[PDB]
């Protein structure tokens, strides 16, 4: 129920999402989506603001998050990016869901 | 794009969350959490802002959502209260995630 200890909580969420525990679904989000390499046609038109956990990690370490709601919007932006671009039956879409399940729960248990 | 079209889409989201299709996990969220009746100790302590689909439905019928974000914020709040109050291995937590999956996806597919 404070900023400095809430941001601590979000750091906690970040570490969990990046831990070896969640590696088998989390791995597409470790780094910025490489649209060229993966052949994602029009990825940069369809997707206004890219976001991944490495970006989130950086703003966290440089202390660029002013509050928790902001952390949240970036994390959800990252998943929404995935859901927007991809067909519902896409493998990565299932993976976004499983990681987001982890996100939403620990985020709900915030002070 | 603009608020009018977005909200139309949001209502269609709501409709889907209320349809028969999702009924076997959706049903806990149809109405406000009756803390008394379910014997949820301290629910109103723990949960500052109750939210359910009837409250969302009402605001939509009444045109009380100014933009799509405001719809998202209520629907996520409804899920968040669930994950906040309950233990992780609660049936209702499992049902929330299954419905949220339907929310997050179709919401990401907004024009
Ligand atoms: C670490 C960033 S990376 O770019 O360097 N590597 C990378 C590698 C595989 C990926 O996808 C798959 C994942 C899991 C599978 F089982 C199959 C996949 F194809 C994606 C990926 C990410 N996201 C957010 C998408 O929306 C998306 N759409 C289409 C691909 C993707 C990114
Ligand atoms: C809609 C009017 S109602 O709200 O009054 N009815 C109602 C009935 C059952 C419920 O839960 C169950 C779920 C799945 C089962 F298999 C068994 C259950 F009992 C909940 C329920 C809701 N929510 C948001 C919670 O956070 C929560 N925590 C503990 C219970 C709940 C609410």
């Amino acid at each position: 129920g404070s900023h400095s200890e809430q941001l601590k909580h979000c750091n906690g969420i970040l570490k969990e999402l990046l831990s070896k525990k969640h590696a088998a679904y989390a791995w597409p989000f470790y780094k910025p989506v490489d649209a060229s390499a993966l052949g994602l046609h029009d990825y940069h038109d369809i997707i206004k603001h890219p976001m991944d956990l490495s970006t989130v990690k950086r703003k966290m370490e440089n202390r660029d998050y002013r509050d928790a709601q902001e952390f949240a919007a970036d994390v959800r932006l990252m998943f929404s990016n995935c859901y927007k671009y991809n067909p519902p039956d896409h493998d990565v879409v299932a993976m976004a869901r499983k990681l987001q399940d982890v996100f939403e729960f620990r985020y709900a248990k915030m002070p």
